[PDB]
């Protein structure tokens, strides 16, 4: 609805950068309103969730194993791994990354899982081969979150990432299985509350994955919808903004709260 094209122009003119957004029909993957749908933005930590999709696409081809070990040390951590700081002695499992990725956004356990791939060339390579000629891995954690100012590095734009995102939870790219634990991890999301969660009516589903970095850099993906099931895909991203994390929650909040009410 327009009304909510007013919030998210509004958003851009508060943080004095620039917002781009898509909501999608997830069923027949119609675009219902857009801002700057083309243009690329950081994907930063949204990035988790297409790995962790190339991860299980492995498992379907018998590539991978989601309950094979991991053993990692002290070097191998980077800078906020909340879940992975506490299991150097006895490793992890692929699933259990998986869940740290997604759910908490652990960025030793996605340098762990991009490894297992080949990777963030190879995971560009899976993007490509499923229909996504746009959004493109370079770097690892931390530096895949620089967001330099025009540099496609590490990018993706809000209409591919949507597009990409309705592929993985419903297309036949993922086996039934596989594409329920994906969207198993996102429902669990537990680093994302002050965002669209902090909007959602009672009754409603949301599996999303959130993501912030340099230079004002923030966004989210989402799938959500009423009585518990996801019939619309959202996507925000937002990267120039001097504004402090409050205020770039308050924003996707903001817009959150508009486009459910005019769902
Ligand atoms: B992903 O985008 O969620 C990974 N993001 C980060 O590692 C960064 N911040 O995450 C924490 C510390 C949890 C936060 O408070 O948002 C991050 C990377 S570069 C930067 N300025 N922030
Ligand atoms: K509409
Ligand atoms: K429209
Ligand atoms: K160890
Ligand atoms: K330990
Ligand atoms: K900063």
């Amino acid at each position: 609805h327009p009304e909510t094209l007013v919030k998210v122009k509004d958003a851009e003119d508060q943080l004095g950068a620039r917002v781009g957004y898509i909501e999608l029909d997830l069923n027949s993957g119609k675009i219902l309103e857009s801002f700057r749908p083309e243009e690329r933005f950081p994907m930063m930590s949204t990035f988790k969730v297409l790995l962790c999709g190339a991860v299980l696409s492995r498992v379907d081809a018998g590539q991978e194993q989601l309950g094979r070990r991991i053993h990692y040390s002290q070097n191998d951590l980077v800078e906020y791994s909340p879940v992975t700081e506490k299991h150097l002695t006895d490793g992890m499992t692929v699933r259990e990354l998986c869940s740290a990725a997604i759910t908490m956004s652990d960025n030793t356990a996605a340098n762990l899982l991009l490894t297992t791939i080949g990777g963030p060339k190879e995971l560009t390579a899976f993007l490509h081969n499923m229909g996504d000629h746009v959004t493109r891995l370079d770097r690892w954690e931390p530096e895949l979150n620089e967001a330099i100012p025009n540099d496609e590095r590490d990018t993706t734009m809000p209409a591919a990432m949507a597009t990409t995102l309705r592929k993985l939870l419903t297309g036949e790219l993922l086996t039934l299985a596989s594409r329920q634990q994906l969207i198993d991890w996102m429902e669990a999301d537990k680093v994302a509350g002050p965002l669209l969660r902090s909007a959602l009516p009672a009754g409603w589903f949301i599996a999303d994955k959130s993501g912030a970095a340099e230079r004002g850099s923030r966004g989210i993906i989402a799938a959500l919808g009423p009585d518990g099931k996801p019939s619309r895909i959202v996507v925000i991203y937002t990267t120039g903004s001097q504004a402090t994390m409050d205020e770039r929650n308050r924003q996707i909040a903001e817009i959150g709260a508009s486009l459910i009410k005019h769902w």
